[PDB]
DNA sequence: ATGTACCAAATGTTCAGTC
DNA sequence: GACTGAACATTTGGTACAT
């Protein structure tokens, strides 16, 4: 890199992590309570940079799919995340710490030099 | 947009609105004047970006490129930006300090929650 | 650290497809 | 209507160069 600020698709994985961590959830569900949490900022992420975070997640090694049913009353079937490679789940949580500390730096520093 | 941080050009583009400001913005070499000011934090900018950033403010107008002699001189020439809209340049830079500042809490936010 | 010119990467829009 | 998915294309950044 060239180490410019964190990338939203990193920002977005970490918090599939946490979120796992704490209850075994799917895609749109995700979505929901990230867009909630963060409708003060302003950050209105979309259902697909989401998927496509847990998608690349499955690739690290981190998620793995279980698929079971939900409860809308419409006999679906839905897909939560459930860690497969713990290590890596913190090894990766352990790499974005380190981005997200130069990131404040720089935007604190940036708030400095320039207002 | 949806809002995440802000994006690396309209940071340097900051950075270079402010040094004109403070008459700092001067000379070829503006690649090692904004990599030494962000050395420490471990952000490093490449020519083509700041070449980009540069060329955005003088396109867009806010910039004009300028010949004066170094400073102290009686001969030797050096080159010089000064605002060719200072209008442009105040509200941009206004607009940037919401984009910092939104940028701030989702950082703030994100190591919150996930550390 | 010019200025180009062609590359790769990040991510929003729209749709495929199933309940 | 709630859910998972992925091509496409943009807006962008990066590499490479001779200069």
């Amino acid at each position: 890199s060239t180490g410019f600020l964190v990338k939203q698709r990193a920002f977005l994985k970490l918090y599939m992590i946490t979120m796992t961590e704490q209850e075994r959830l799917y895609g749109l569900k995700l979505l929901e309570v990230l867009r909630s949490e963060f409708k003060e900022i302003g950050f209105k992420p979309n259902h697909t940079e989401v998927y496509r975070s847990l998608h690349e997640l499955l690739d690290d090694g981190i998620l793995k799919q279980i698929k079971v049913k939900k409860e809308g009353a419409k006999l679906q079937e839905v897909v939560l995340y459930q860690f497969k490679d713990y290590e890596a789940a913190k090894l990766y949580k352990k790499q974005l710490k380190v981005e997200l500390d130069r990131s404040k730096k720089l935007i604190e520093k940036a708030l400095s030099d320039n207002f």
